[PDB]
């Protein structure tokens, strides 16, 4: 293999220049399926990544694993085999009382709560997404109806928040995640470009349905992008 | 008046909702020019405000003088006469050496080397644009043909060490930021200014919206200096994206 | 299930309050094997548990995955399942040249280089091994005849910056990581890996006992290469010496 | 011109190597009219600037505008036309209750919660005052029999201080302002000289005329130290 | 004297390679008292030093004074002078109900609230004991038959903790004084080994004797690490 | 005794206000002789105490002992005791080439690099000495002909990697104080020394007076070495000053 992690060679990709990068394999697996010519290539500890073609073109999907650590790894090993845009989908709750489940997020920016980020960029750089990306996103869930909100993530170690939600709450943040800062700002900081994209499945309080259109909004997405 | 600084009653503008910010008040007249009834309505110290109006809706053109103290001022007192849209514009330099003088640069987020940016909001938090401003800037440029940059700007509370300049009365920087300019280039940052860190931590931790567009008019990593109109038609091209901007934000 | 991620239930464990948490589902089935009745007790994400049995024990063996995010997510499900002892088992490389590969490393403390450690107690607070289970590791090393160093070890969030890897995709590491290397050798620290930072602060501020040890096999610091058996040998060890210390703390 | 900001050349100083350092245009006016021979040089966005001449010797009054970020620009510039002294006056308010409206306040160091003065010195440097610059500020205050104050000023970016000032009385902090903290750290950690003067306008509680002799204090303190 | 502080040669180790070092000069006669040809060697500030023997090899005993500060001179000169093992015997108080007065504690590792360790290590690094030295401690309270807890010293510079306990308490801390943090990672960081053990000598709640017994135990554990 | 360390009662100072507190026991009686009727009060740990008398007034000379923790303990103390106004006499070196051995320093405030001083006030808040204090030494070091040098002083909770000394077991100095002494000389920092940081912190913040006097006995930037004399005209001439400041003081 080319890479200490993913178990996979540059001639793997076929040229692919974009990864879609949800956090777990079966996500993978239905990304996967809405694109043509599907081929698992590779499943290695959190990293399981297919291969799949949009409008000719080849696209890797890869798994991240839990966190900024974990997704670090998953995007600089992608990156070295010749990736250089790459678009996250999740699902996640809200924090916002006018957000309603089923509605998608496009993250401008996260809240930068997390330790791996200040491995690449010191506190003061933004977390910050790319704005082709963030289009990108945008547009393709308009193209399929989707109520979108556009805003402030925040990204954070633990899946039990703190260490407050009413400060983010006040501040306009959207929603809690744990992998958006770290993807963000190594993307930002390193000449790649990222975009951010989340289902909501869980607010107090707002009237597999929404992991399945922020599916499909990813990958219209990085159709766009190619 | 009904503010401490800017000397305006809420009734002075006229239902205005968005407002266009530049740096130096002897940019505003110039920018109320380009848009319909321009009429001035106070001058206090580097807060100059002109009113004027866009298809049919008044709009602000207000200086914010220096740094993000001067900036907080006047971004808090606008927004308590009822501006919810903030577009900052502006000239500046670039630490890229493929960004080319006459380019123009939209700012997604900034590099938050400020202070006052942390009395709104944590470091953690992001120096973000907004969106809707962001894709109205982009686009605006698109349609008068500028080159366009659209990405990260490092914003300083200082004009020498905090943009690593070393040609000073001292010739020192201070550790934090020797080799800073090498590390912003790396990360891709486009140029530095002094204002944005704050602009846009306020706005987007406050519910409003901001964004922000600059005229490249120098750019110290090119050996060229910059054309005898070494500002103007940089200045004229960018205050026009910013007025089309604004009528696309209405 | 009791917990949210693990999938297991409380019965499920058998009373067991030992368990040891490789980071890699693979490598748990073959340490549960050194062991008496291996049974498979479930298997989600990258949180593969079996249970076994020892002098009458009963015992789990669960991975961990890599980080401090998912590691806190294991032991917290873990203990609150009962598990009130954890032994972290690795392979590992090394930064020290003398330190050989093959070696055992058996780690009093670790440098917290990452996040998730810091929501279990402040920075001032030492990632700290337990004395009885460092205690039963260097026994256990000790009595299969493995050449052992114990001491500390840097935990980072990162495998390429926080490491100081330069053969990278933007080959550039950020201020902070810059020389850290050589100032983390300097200092005598033994290792890089990604998860004890975690384990350990999150144990040591709640009452849980936690070691770790890992078998080196790679060593960036010599010229020559790994032996085929780059792990095999090395790792076989390094389980062999995990569950022999599990033994004296059961 | 010779610098970036203030449209000054060296020629514009004759000589001049102290400058009177208030905030805005009008207090300059009012400072330059005290001293002989003034005369108005340049005024470009926050910074006006004014010539005049005290025993004989040039000296210089420019106005800095708003924080710090502004400050350390006038400051900057004027120093590489040659001015090694600086003398800030203020008013301010106080937040002691033995201190009385019309009272001066003669900082000695001041409380480093700007921005800007870390862009000199790491936050461990005292923004301490000149031992000079602070004695001609006392004795130009006792020589016109103004009750005098001498001590800590809490310096920080907002106008709305705090992010406490209950946590600042209790350490015996006169009063808040700021521009001092990255004037004071500047200063002292680059081999210039530098002083602060604020009179009293208001304080809860204590029985243009402050501003006034805080303006005659600051220009007869230049004089003791040229 | 080879040395700034302590008013020492090399010669007068006669090839020590272990010092015991206590905070207080009557401390230091007292553990001396306990081994072979006890020799006081000099005595400058607070640093008193002696020389003595254990099984035919030199040990050197020399308080360090109170606090990381002076600890770190104590130390830094010991070890040039070729002392290459560090154990420190104290007597504190114990923030854990179930700690008894009489009882031994020995530290695995200190929370690092002093300002003097960060001048070896950034705060990250942990303020850890050697294994060898922990090892030794536990082994001679052992052999006299004491009851000893082993685990974490909170460590900071003043005599009246915090600028919390509850916080300690909740994460196990033991007890509280104010050289550990300082001990443990100077030596930690630069390839020394130290260990500290502390007698128990008050506690809310928890049934010179315990000093006596704490000072046996480090000659114990001395014996054991030459 | 009234205190828990100094081993003295409110009535052994017979209503002193004033102390002069040098670093060394040793030193204390020969400062207490030069005014009248010195007294041994107490001596425990590195903390003696004599009284005297200047011009009718009761003073107190007592020790700090080394470092920040030992002197907090001494002045807090004091400062119970009823003193209210303290004078730091000390030896030390420079860190400037043009300050020479026998020059006197006056110190304004203190860079922070300790520990102690932040249990009294957040690190924002400045070093500083009171203004009397000050300008009391500044007069008595003029009066006896002093060459003076009134300035910053950098105060280290270390003797050697605070300072930036290699001349070490370790021969390492930490990232955080690598380059250090070089940026410190360029802010025109006079010296280093261990104790004033907390001392001046400690009293600017609790409404009590402080100053600081030093003889300088030594330069490390300069190649001459101390005359034989090393230390002793330059001690006696500092504590000529001190006890002088104090005539003006009291």
């Amino acid at each position: 293999s080319d890479v200490f992690h993913l178990g996979l060679t540059k001639n793997d990709l076929q040229g692919a220049q974009l990864a879609i990068v949800p956090g777990d394999p079966e996500r993978v697996e239905k990304i996967a399926a809405l694109m043509d010519k599907p081929v698992k290539l590779a499943s290695h500890r959190e990293f399981t990544s297919w291969r799949a073609e949009l409008d000719g073109k080849a696209v890797i999907v890869c798994s991240t694993g839990i966190g900024g650590p974990s997704t670090s790894i998953a995007v600089e090993e992608l990156a070295q085999l010749g990736i250089r845009t790459f678009l996250r989908i999740g699902t996640t709750g809200a924090i916002q009382p006018h957000i309603n489940v089923g509605d998608v997020l496009v993250t401008t920016a996260s809240v930068r709560l997390d330790g791996a980020s200040l491995h690449f960029a010191p506190m003061e750089f933004p977390a910050v997404a790319d704005f082709a990306c963030t289009t990108a996103l945008v547009e393709a869930a308009k193209s399929i109806g989707a109520t979108t909100h556009v805003g402030v993530t925040a990204s954070s170690d633990t899946f039990y928040p703190g260490q407050s939600m009413e400060e983010w709450q006040a501040m306009g943040v959207m929603n809690y995640e744990m992998e958006s800062a770290t993807l963000l700002t190594m993307c930002a900081s390193q000449g790649l470009r990222a975009g951010m994209v989340a289902g909501v499945i869980v607010n107090r309080t707002q009237e597999k349905q929404t992991e399945s259109h922020a599916v499909k909004i990813v990958v219209e997405a990085a159709r766009r992008l190619l």
